[PDB]
């Protein structure tokens, strides 16, 4: 299975949405950072995962380079975000 049904899977979200939002926000494209926002934060990989949380992932062991340039880190990521109270 591919990291989007895994994920999905996981954290019981429809494998299509988070493929939908890989599409809208990077084309499902890999390895690339956004301009920065106008908040000063930026936005990473393939989900477009917010500056603001590598803090939090660095306690497990997720850097700034695996968010950016492994997609299935990243999609992981998303999806655990996705399914908590954290703002994403």
């Amino acid at each position: 299975m591919d990291c989007f049904e895994i994920t999905g899977k996981a954290y019981n979200i429809d494998p299509l949405i988070l493929k939908a939002i890989a599409w809208n926000e990077s084309k499902n494209k890999n390895g690339i950072k956004s301009k920065i926002n106008k908040n000063g934060t930026y936005n990473i990989g393939i989900m477009q995962i917010n500056s603001s949380h590598l803090d939090l992932l660095s306690k497990f062991n997720i850097s700034e380079d695996d968010l950016l340039n492994d997609a299935c880190i990243n999609i992981s990521v998303a999806g655990y975000i996705l399914a908590s109270n954290i703002k994403y």
